[PDB]
């Protein structure tokens, strides 16, 4: 059943700029994208703001200037972000977008209609910073920015306040059955498998019905109002949570601005999401709540969510106010933009809360970019070993040789199960095994020697090797997109070969194909000095 390639990062709370965290998850989000492209699929990958609120409206409030004018310049923030971060999305939503206001309420009158909403009350603890329900096990003590005794999340340690109102509820507490029906007829559905666990442990004891509304007052005025009922407004989630549904539904024009939003999700065959890539603080949201609302309305639920863990530096928080600062394009412009992602992609998977270091930034640079991967694109396109500046033909194959293209010819199946979990680490860590595997070989073969000594054997060394280098090299486009692109330059890769499943074959690229030009004294990555 094909379908379009439907994978989201989160829409993220405009309150402060944009850091690390948020570079993270579009990237992953970018990452899963550009591979399906990769494998010649159509793809849609979709990232976005969260504007409504009371955090965003009291964010606004701090620097004293209007919501609207607040969220827009944030928004711009965002966005100028992720363009210099050199991403591959296909559209940027923003809750503020009045197409995806008329999602919400269609929406929300089908969860009505369903008979899932009447008008009840919510009393109990809410953090307003994480926009969060919280039952009384999930909050303690804590001080708040004055240095008073007041409570916290268990979560986040953001403070909670008591909330005493009259909302319209959601009848969570009857999805129970089917929502864990749904996680054990789909054991892949959650990533990783201890999260998946964790889900279900959570609905196993129970649920209660979900607030879905607020007063007006509560949220300064500037969130969406519920049908019918003007003295409410609509809880920041089902609103965020709809973006998903939106984005399903929005034709973009080239310049990626919203031009029409279909009656029906079938019209553009994306929904639902086959991958909401999000961070592990936002699992309830999406792994509980989002799969009631569409079993309510009666619209089919997303195939994989995959949450990730938190980073810090040097073993310490992320804050530009406790002094440790981690700026993704500051490091991006002293190493690269490649090598920051390889590195935020490499040195840590989903389960962990991974750590940068400019220690361990060079480390992988040096090590893994530049003399397993670097130092082999050199030497098979050397005019030294490759005297003719082409892609030569291959005598006979010894057992050596046999060895090095079958891990070759499996690469593929291997990494592609691996972007599909989705674990990219893992991908990345296959990708590399046979790089250093590539390198082993080569300096066996000592090709260099054998230029005098033996041609016709040079000949199959150098075919394996580039060949070896190309394929690895298509497998990691999609964590090193512009330094793939230099890669299959060198090698004289002709675009037509440098993406499609065809393209995973052994020996897609023939014999007597030219390099690409040298430049002088050029170098693909660049070691750099030990500090
Ligand atoms: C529908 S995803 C919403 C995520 C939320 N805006 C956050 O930053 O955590």
């Amino acid at each position: 059943v094909e379908k379009v390639f439907f994978v989201t990062s989160p829409i993220y709370y405009v309150n402060a700029a944009p850091h690390i965290g948020h570079v993270y998850s579009t990237l992953i989000t970018d990452v899963i994208g550009r591979y399906h492209r990769v494998k010649g699929e159509r793809v849609f990958a979709l990232t976005g703001t969260d504007e409504h609120g009371q955090k965003v409206a009291e964010a606004a409030k701090q620097k004293q200037v209007s919501p609207y004018d607040f969220t827009t310049a944030v928004a711009g923030e965002f966005k100028k972000c992720f363009e210099q971060m050199d991403y591959s999305i296909d559209y940027f939503i923003r809750t503020t977008n009045e197409q995806h206001k008329a999602v919400v309420k269609e929406l929300w009158t089908k969860l009505e209609q369903k008979g899932d909403i009447y008008l009840g009350r919510y009393e109990g603890w809410y953090s307003i910073s994480d926009e969060s329900f919280l039952t009384p096990q999930n909050i303690t003590d804590g001080v708040d920015k004055d240095g008073n005794p007041c409570k916290v999340s268990l979560e986040s340690g953001h403070v909670v306040t008591w909330v005493s109102e009259e909302n319209y509820m959601f009848r969570l507490s009857a999805f129970r059955e089917r929502l864990l029906e749904w996680y054990h007829a789909n054991p892949g559905c959650i990533v990783p498998e201890f999260r998946r666990r964790e889900v279900i442990r959570a609905v196993e004891k129970g649920l209660p019905d979900l607030s879905v509304s607020r007063a007006r007052a509560t949220l300064h005025n500037w969130a969406i109002p519920v049908p019918g009922n003007p003295d409410h407004c609509v809880y920041v989630w089902l609103d965020a949570l709809t973006n998903y549904l939106t984005g399903s539904r929005l034709r973009v024009d080239e310049s990626g601005k919203e031009v029409s939003l279909v009656d029906d999700f079938n019209e553009l065959e994306r929904f639902p999401a086959d991958v909401h890539v999000i961070g592990k603080d936002i699992l309830k949201f999406h792994a509980i709540y989002w799969p009631a609302f569409l079993l309510s309305a009666g619209l089919p639920l997303p195939k994989k969510i995959v949450a990730h863990g938190w980073w810090t530096k040097d073993r310490k928080k992320i804050s530009k106010s406790l002094g440790n600062v981690f700026d993704p394009v500051e490091k991006a412009e002293e190493f690269g933009y490649d090598a920051l992602k390889y590195f935020l992609l490499r040195e840590s998977g989903f389960s962990d809360d991974g750590d940068y270091s400019d220690k361990n930034m060079i480390a992988r640079l040096n090590g893994e970019l530049a003399d397993t991967l670097g130092n082999l694109v050199m030497r098979c396109t050397s005019a030294k070993i490759n005297v003719n500046g082409e892609w030569p033909s291959p005598a006979a194959y010894t057992e050596e040789d046999e060895s090095l293209i079958q891990l070759i010819k499996d690469l593929p199946g291997t990494a592609d199960h691996y972007y599909l979990i989705p674990d990219i680490q893992k991908a990345i860590i296959a990708v590399f095994d046979v790089l250093r595997a590539i390198n082993a070989y080569v300096t066996d073969m000592a090709p260099w020697k054998l230029v005098k000594t033996d041609p016709e054997r040079l000949r199959t060394v150098l075919y394996i090797t580039l060949e070896g280098v190309r394929v690895t090299t298509l497998l990691l486009s999609p964590i090193l997109p512009r330094k793939s692109v230099v890669i299959f330059d060198m090698l004289g890769v002709p675009e037509v070969h440098r993406k499609g499943i065809e393209n995973f074959e052994f020996g897609a690229v023939p014999p007597g194909t030219r390099l690409g030009p040298a430049v002088e004294g050029e170098v693909l990555f660049s070691k750099r000095s030990t500090e």
